């Protein structure tokens, strides 16, 4: 909606503001202003958008105030804060060149290493935001504690991915469904998919921990579905981002499923080729791919993994709108 | 610290590690739960606990005796341990600048918060502590990189080290999760919310923060091995150095000063010694110590005087 994605970008200077206009030292919080306008309000903004429309299908239709939609922007926005944070320090981690076409902060001239500060300075700030806007409301403590506990768990989410490789090679024994499952629910779904819903429940004033954990349920399925699509998309997805999952060496569906289906000459092809530098390796993973018939397994998974989560949403409790979870779907699968 | 106080806090350290790493819920990750024991075990509990026990202290001096239960002390405890969780993060992210991964620091600092949710969460001083935590953690950080603006092209930027600068370094990046954090901590655990009470803490501990870096900054170079001018840092030495410098003398620290080679560090020390750095140091510490001295004595708003001499006496030895 045009009036919801302005009335939301509308709000990211009066953040920066905020957070940046400590007298004495002008010349670092000019510099943070720069950080947060290069790293923050770039692209879409799905996942800061989606706190607003969660927060929009919960409240009661009364309680949706200009004021208080505004509140949930600003939710919106420690969301878009947080995911800045931890793709500054990622894009170090991999060394990656460009994020969105863009180059990525740590490779700007004076900074490399130096992102490892900026990265913890984003994540704090997000905490002065709601202590400005939201230390007089009663979901502050439970929103406060739902940002720490999901910083947490992504770190975990982090930290259980690099497991998968040692010396810039990716150990392909480590690649078990299981350990997916696992990186995508604590690295991804967290933030990505529970702290949007679970924000726009607490700014609603939805405290019962039953509601959060069938939420979650739904949300940590639906979440499995959006990466194993992103991975997938990489690699078969028509460029015209370019991927790079296979050269990078990620710990991908696609390189999970060719691992269970390979024969033994397969799995030495994954052995020799996946997560090397040269163009000839990525095709010849590519090929193999193909080969394993993955597309077809991939579109097999889409329609089963589809009419199980609805099924799985028609069987939600509590007063839950089952539309919000709807609604999600739709926009995931796009149908 | 006494023995009873050191061993009584330590022993807290065991439980912080069984409470992060998931010890009774039976977790989905234990292969990451398990790393995440071991970066703690590691980078955490080692060498001097300082910001940890002083924060012990401070509680120990503010709260009434009465209320001084060992339930109470173990609180106080915890407190320090999430100043040390602070410490062992900005620790990290220094040795990763210079099996540890880059995340480990984030991951660490994250941590102190699940360990104030554990135990505060239901206790009055609960918000003021992780609003304190949130504040300290973006200050150091503006410290961290004011620190960093000192530095261009692998180059020292000797126009920017003015003592304006380097006292706001120290004040953002150092004193207050050093000696601010520790001390509000111990207030706040004590039921003690009056902001003037802490505005007139801070006062006294700013000072005293400010004493403690110029003093190491002094024994990175005359102590009895430091590598400040090597490293090309903002350190009271170099401001001092071009403050009393003659053109020539500006020109050697211009050419020799964030070199890698050892000979320009004997330079820069040479020329220190020539300017007369340890007599303006002898200066300094004199003037300093009846300044911060006379602070304490003067200090107000019902806070206990011996609390800051205790600090002051540490650091000034
Ligand atoms: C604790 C931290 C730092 C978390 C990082 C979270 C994250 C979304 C990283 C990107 O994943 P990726 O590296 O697999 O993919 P890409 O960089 O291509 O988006
Ligand atoms: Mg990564
Ligand atoms: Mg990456
Ligand atoms: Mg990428
Ligand atoms: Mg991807
Ligand atoms: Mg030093």
């Amino acid at each position: 909606s045009k009036e919801e994605s302005r009335e939301f970008m509308a709000i990211f200077p009066d953040i920066v503001r905020d957070l940046t206009d400590h007298t004495d030292i002008p010349e670092v919080t000019k510099r943070f202003a720069k950080v947060l306008q290069y790293n923050v309000p770039t692209g879409k903004k799905t996942r800061g958008l989606s706190t607003v429309i969660a927060y929009k299908m919960l409240e009661k239709p009364e309680n949706l105030t200009p004021e208080n939609v505004r509140l949930a922007g600003i939710l919106g926005w420690c969301v878009e804060l947080l995911q800045a944070s931890l793709l500054i320090m990622d894009d170090l981690m991999d060394r990656s060149e460009t994020r969105r076409g863009q180059p990525c902060w740590y490779r700007q001239e004076n900074v490399g290493f130096l992102a490892i500060n900026d990265c913890l300075h984003v994540e704090s700030s997000l905490y002065s935001v709601l202590r400005k806007y939201f230390s007089h409301l009663p979901c502050y403590v439970p929103i406060i504690e739902l940002f720490h506990d999901v910083n947490f768990k992504t770190n975990m989410g982090q930290s259980l991915d690099a497991l998968c490789m040692k010396d810039g090679r990716p150990i392909l024994s480590q690649f078990t469904m299981k350990r997916y499952s696992s990186i995508v629910k604590y690295k991804t779904s967290y933030y990505t998919f529970q702290l949007p819903v679970s924000l726009g429940m607490y700014l609603a004033d939805m405290y019962d921990p039953e509601q959060h954990r069938q939420a979650k349920t739904i949300l940590m399925e639906i979440g499995e579905f959006f990466q194993i699509q992103d991975d997938f998309l990489d690699a078969f997805g028509d460029s015209q981002k370019v991927g790079t999952d296979i050269k990078e060496g990620k710990c991908s569906w696609l390189a999970v499923v060719a691992l269970q289906r390979s024969n033994p000459a397969q799995r030495q092809i994954m052995e020799e080729h996946y997560g090397r530098p040269e163009p000839e390796s990525t095709q010849i993973i590519k090929n193999l791919y193909i080969e394993l018939g993955l597309p077809a397994t991939f579109a097999v998974y889409e329609e089963e993994s589809f009419n199980i989560i609805r099924t799985h949403i028609h069987q939600i409790s509590k007063g839950l709108p089952h539309d919000l979870f709807f609604k999600i779907m739709k926009k995931i699968y796009k149908r």
